[PDB]
């Protein structure tokens, strides 16, 4: 199909996304930058989608975190999410797509701004949300590995798929974990979708980048980085450690698995056979140019190797 402005897309129904794409690149992502707004929007895709439990309800990736923001932003695991919900809401009001479609579309567009990034498959047509997420369905950085895996598994993700989705922490920072140092990133390259997150979480903890007493926070290996206790444990737990290490210096796997697993997450509560594929509207991401590395001055002896089957790669 050819849209009114001449841009093309496989299905014609997708044409309505082009003006929306232009508006968000300019007015949500500050000129298509891989910065805080993109990171916030990616976090939002998960906080929307994970509100899905076979036994309790919730419609998964349904826009409920916006439609029922009064409720969902009261949940403690949603701290800080009000900021991005309030930023996205006017876009949903102005354009003619559901909040559930918008949240996933904005997340996919955002990721495409980041070097190393992928185009997450995107489907159009989610109905408006009809119920708020149940309470207590979002994992916290102070939850055990068993608790996190049980929650994610309840929503349909295997332990390896949890590791794949956590590639998101390669373009990510924390504001609430330690409020004395807001915007401290989870890896040394928060504006690059790369394997540095999987590398740097494997390093021995050395210090706290801000204050020392924060719930859900582990020692960081670097002054300019923060570490979640959940990522600390996941990198080391027999259930996840080998898959974690397998992502290191393995950008093709990070790309493939993140795109596929993000699509699955984006479709929680939905049926792709009743939606329209509009994946080709997402921009083409830049590629990486620099190689994966330990931080300068660090060596293998600084790595806490946790995979009995396979030694940590020599970087
Ligand atoms: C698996 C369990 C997870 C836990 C325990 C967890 C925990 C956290 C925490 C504590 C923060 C920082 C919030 C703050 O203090 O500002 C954060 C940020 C973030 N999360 Fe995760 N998360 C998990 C999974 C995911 C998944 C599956 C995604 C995929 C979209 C994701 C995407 C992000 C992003 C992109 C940020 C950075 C937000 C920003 O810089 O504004 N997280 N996460
Ligand atoms: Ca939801
Ligand atoms: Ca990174």
């Amino acid at each position: 199909a050819t849209c009114d402005d001449g841009r093309t897309t496989a299905n014609a129904a997708c044409c309505i996304l082009f003006p929306i794409l232009d508006d968000i690149q300019e007015n949500l992502f500050d000129g298509a930058q891989c910065g805080e707004e993109v990171h916030e929007s990616l976090r939002l895709t998960f906080h929307d989608a994970i509100g899905f439990s076979p036994t309790l309800g919730g419609g998964g990736a349904d826009g409920s975190i916006i439609a029922f923001d009064t409720i969902e932003t009261n949940f403690p695991a949603n701290a800080g999410i009000d900021e991005i919900v309030s930023a996205q809401k006017p876009f949903v009001a102005k354009h003619n797509i559901s909040a559930g479609d918008f949240i996933q579309f904005a997340g996919a567009v955002g990721v495409s701004n980041c070097p190393g990034g992928v185009r997450i498959p995107f489907f159009l047509g989610r109905p408006d949300a009809v119920a708020a997420s149940p309470d207590h369905l979002v994992p916290e950085p102070f939850d055990s590995v068993d608790s996190i895996l049980a929650r994610m598994g309840d929503a349909g993700f295997s332990p390896v798929e949890v590791v794949y989705l956590l590639a998101s922490h390669s373009i990510a920072a924390a504001d609430k974990v330690d409020p004395s140092i807001p915007g401290t990133p989870f890896d040394s390259t928060p504006g690059v979708f790369d394997s540095q997150f999987f590398i740097e979480t494997q390093l021995k903890g050395r210090l706290f980048p801000g204050t020392a007493d924060n719930k859900g926070e582990a020692q960081s290996p670097l002054q300019g980085e923060i570490r979640l206790q959940s990522d600390h444990l996941l990198a080391r737990d027999p259930q996840t450690a080998c898959e974690w290490q397998s992502m290191v210096n393995n950008q093709p796997k990070i790309q493939n698995r993140f795109a596929a697993t993000m699509s699955k997450m984006a479709l929680l509560g939905q049926d792709k056979t009743k939606l329209i594929d509009c994946s080709d509207v997402i921009p083409t991401p830049p590629a990486l140019v620099g190689a994966a590395h330990l931080p300068a001055g660090f060596s293998l002896s600084d790595v806490e190797q946790a995979c009995a089957a396979t030694p940590f790669p020599a970087l």
